[PDB]
Order: structure tokens, then C-alpha cells, then sequence
DNA sequence: ATTATGACGCT
DNA sequence: AGCGTCATA
């Protein structure tokens, strides 16, 4: 009763760029607009790799990891466009700068935690309560919400999208009680109305268009966004919950799309996340461990705690390449050519990092895969990184790989090699 | 023969 | 430390 957390203390949003690759693209070139199109790397087998799918494309079925000769069955007059190569290999420079720009818009609203090259996390907790302030129990207009959905709504006693959409987010606002500044709800919509603001800015700065979830928690927040794509928002509140978690697979919960999902499916024997309620803590806890027992039976009920950490810069930079069948590494010539590549390419990055970031990173990782290793790395073995110098770099990396090779003759590299991978760690002030 | 990343957990 | 899991475009 009166004691019973519910996870409402927070207002957290995720915004997540659509199709993010194939926006960045279709900024630089015109011709790319409004049309299906898909950015690729690589071309040489199967028309390359797609890595990004415009939403005109994905109607033909196109996915990302689709060869694109492939896609072009499904959509022939598919539009693509090439990542950059530079050094032998793909370059992500344009995507990173891109993500830079949309990262510094949002900060100026809060506190951001960047998750991945085109999502953020927010917290507003703080700007929600001072735009309530402001507000001073004035009414929040279904103006100030005009890409907004809110989860599960309209209900009970149209036939056209927006329709819809307003028809949710009229009811919800017909039963608001502005009159509390600590009504969890309120918070939310609050938090909707800065995030339709923080959307607008991105749009009207960069060009990029994007979709968001406001809730209590990172989790919510992240299911939340992917609801209604593209460029819509969408309000996923607390007593939303029960319903929602009724019919979604365990797998759509971020954490659980893996092999520790498979394992709740098929030890419980269940199939959606609502599901969970009927088992103790200590019962999930037996199964899944003490961790992870008690996040679940916290976040079947619609309770996170993880916080948006402040931390706008990625923690890592890395480089790193695939040799795939008959391209395979297998001289020692040829190891070391491509260390120089990725050691070449590191430096670049790593002495613009610290211009633009006051710090160094100290700790080189080098990993490696072998050829019939089913495991994405083979190895790994790390040594300091006391020099921005791609030459000593890549020297020190193949010192700490050169054991590796089983092959008698010093020239030749065996098993082959079919990844390399140089990452740069353990970042301190300068 | 998806590839190129990047965060965090376990022991 | 080195390995594994889960996730991004
Ligand atoms: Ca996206
Ligand atoms: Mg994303
Ligand atoms: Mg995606």
C-alpha cells in the first residue's frame, strides 16, 4: 500500500534518430529525399552490406544486413548510397560527426547519456519542475503536443491515424490533474511537451527528424520510442503498464533480446513480460540470480533504477576490420599492412579526440579472430598506450599477437587471421 | 561473406 | 585482466 515504490520519481526520455545513416545521407544529397534508399558498405560482393534503410525502402521489405543485390529484387528502383573507405576499409566519420551535432543540441535541454550513435538518453526530472513552475497550474493544449501518442489510448465507450492520435491525447488530457505538481502523470506530460521542443530544435539545426519515449525509466523510455516511428513521440505512463506488458514479448525489453530472455521464456515457461508478476523476487532470484532476479520483478511492474549517467562522449574509440572466407590474413606482410591501416586511422581519431576533449587514452586493446572460431573474438591482449603514433601502434600490436601464429615459417600466418581490431581505452584528463 | 562499432557484466 | 553478452547504424 503506502509503502510500495512505483518507480514513478523520474521523468526519462530516449530519442532515437530514424533511419539515421540514410537521413545523414540524404541531408548531403538532394536526389536521396522521400525516395526508397539505403546506405551500404562495400560493394564488391552482393552490392555490398546494408547498414541503413530509408522507410519508403523498408514498405518493399528491405532490412539492414540485406545484401543490396539482394534488396534490389525486392525494391529495383532502391536508391543507395556508399559509406566512405579510406585506408582499405569502411570510415564512419561523417555518421560520428552527424551524431555530434544532434548530441550537442540536446544537451542544451539536460543532462544526456549518449547510448548508442544515434540515441540519447534525457533525464528531465529538473526541467519538468521548473516548466511547471512556470506554468503556475495553467492547462498543457493538445498544441503543445502535436506528435505526441499517448500508450493505450483512446479506450472504451475515427478511422484515420491522427485521428486516433488526437483522439488518445485528448482523452488524456481531459483527465489531467494540473492542479498537483507532484502528480506523476503531469510530470510526463511536461516531460512530452520538452521533448516536442527538444525535437523541433533538432529538426529546425540539423535537418534530422527523430522519434522519442517519455517515461519513469530508461527501460520504458526506450520501448516507448520504437511504438510509433517515424518522427513521433510517444507517452508510455506507469498505470499504462499492465496492459502493455499483457501481450509484449519478453525479447522487446532492452536486455532481454538475448539468451538471458530465451532462458525466462523457457524456465518459466511464459511469453510475455507481464507474466513475470506471478513470481516471487527469491523465485526469479533462484533462477536468473540475485541481479537480475530483482530487476525483473522490479521491471515486469514497470520499475527501473538505472540512472542516465552525464556522459555525452563514447568511452572507447576503436577500429577494427573483417576478413572474411577467401580474404583471410595469412602472410605476415599482410597482418601488419592492415595494423598500419587501423593504427593509421586510430591516431587520426584519437589526436582529434583530444583537441576537442582535453584527454588521452593510456591502454591499447589489440583482438583478433581466427579462421573456424565461432566466437566474434578469438582473442585479446592489451599493452600501454603512451604515443598518438600509428607506426608504434601498430608495432606494439603485432608484438602482442605475434605469438599467435602457429605456423613454422615466420613468414607465413596461420591459422589466418579474419579480424583485427585496435581500440583505444582508459581515457585520463589532459 | 553482414560489418563496424560500443557499453557493461563475470570471475 | 580476458572473456562473454547485448546492443547500435
Ligand atoms: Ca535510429
Ligand atoms: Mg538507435
Ligand atoms: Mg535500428
Amino acid at each position: 500500500g503506502p509503502h510500495m515504490a512505483t518507480g514513478q520519481d523520474r521523468v526519462v526520455a530516449l530519442v532515437d534518430m530514424d533511419c539515421f545513416f540514410v537521413q545523414v545521407e540524404q541531408r548531403q544529397n538532394p536526389h536521396l529525399r522521400n525516395k526508397p534508399c539505403a546506405v551500404v558498405q562495400y560493394k564488391s560482393w552482393k552490392g555490398g552490406g546494408i547498414i541503413a534503410v530509408s522507410y519508403e525502402a523498408r514498405a518493399f521489405g528491405v532490412t539492414r544486413s540485406m545484401w543490396a543485390d539482394d534488396a534490389k529484387k525486392l525494391c529495383p528502383d532502391l536508391l543507395l548510397a556508399q559509406v566512405r573507405e579510406s585506408r582499405g576499409k569502411a570510415n564512419l566519420t561523417k555518421y560520428r560527426e552527424a551524431s555530434v551535432e544532434v548530441m550537442e543540441i540536446m544537451s542544451r535541454f539536460a543532462v544526456i547519456e549518449r547510448a548508442s550513435i544515434d540515441e540519447a538518453y534525457v533525464d528531465l526530472t529538473s526541467a519538468v519542475q521548473e516548466r511547471l513552475q512556470k506554468l503556475q497550474g495553467q492547462p498543457i493544449s493538445a498544441d503543445l503536443l502535436p506528435s505526441t501518442y499517448i500508450e493505450g489510448l483512446p479506450q472504451g465507450p475515427t478511422v484515420q491515424k491522427e485521428g486516433m492520435r488526437k483522439q488518445g491525447l485528448f482523452q488524456w488530457l481531459d483527465s489531467l490533474q494540473i492542479d498537483n505538481l507532484t502528480s506523476p502523470d503531469l510530470q510526463l506530460t511536461v516531460g512530452a511537451v520538452i521533448v516536442e521542443e527538444m525535437r523541433a530544435a533538432i529538426e529546425r539545426e540539423t535537418g534530422f527528424q527523430c522519434s522519442a519515449g517519455i517515461s519513469h525509466n530508461k527501460v520504458l523510455a526506450k520501448l516507448a520510442c520504437g511504438l510509433n516511428k517515424p518522427n513521433r513521440q510517444t507517452l508510455v505512463s506507469h498505470g499504462s503498464v499492465p496492459q502493455l506488458f499483457s501481450q509484449m514479448p519478453i525479447r522487446k525489453i532492452r536486455s532481454l533480446g538475448g539468451k538471458l530472455g530465451a532462458s525466462v521464456i523457457e524456465i518459466l515457461g511464459i511469453e510475455y513480460m507481464g507474466e513475470l508478476t506471478q513470481f516471487t523476487e527469491s523465485q526469479l532470484q533462484s533462477h536468473f540470480g540475485e541481479k537480475n532476479g530483482s530487476w525483473l520483478y522490479a521491471m515486469c511492474r514497470g520499475i527501473e533504477h538505472d540512472p542516465v549517467k552525464p556522459r555525452q562522449l563514447p568511452k572507447t574509440i576503436g577500429c577494427s576490420k573483417n576478413f572474411p572466407g577467401k580474404t583471410a590474413l595469412a602472410t605476415r606482410e599482410q597482418v601488419q599492412w592492415w595494423l598500419l591501416q587501423l593504427a593509421q586511422e586510430l591516431e587520426e581519431r584519437l589526436t582529434k579526440d583530444r583537441n576537442d576533449n582535453d584527454r588521452v587514452a593510456t591502454q591499447l586493446v589489440v583482438s583478433i579472430r581466427v579462421q573456424g572460431d565461432k566466437r566474434l573474438s578469438s582473442l585479446r591482449r592489451c599493452c600501454a598506450l603512451t604515443r598518438y603514433d600509428a607506426h608504434k601502434m601498430s608495432h606494439d600490436a603485432f608484438t602482442v599477437i605475434k605469438n599467435c601464429n602457429t605456423s613454422g615459417i615466420q613468414t607465413e600466418w596461420s591459422p589466418p587471421l579474419t579480424m583485427l581490431f585496435l581500440c583505444a581505452t582508459k581515457f585520463s584528463a589532459s
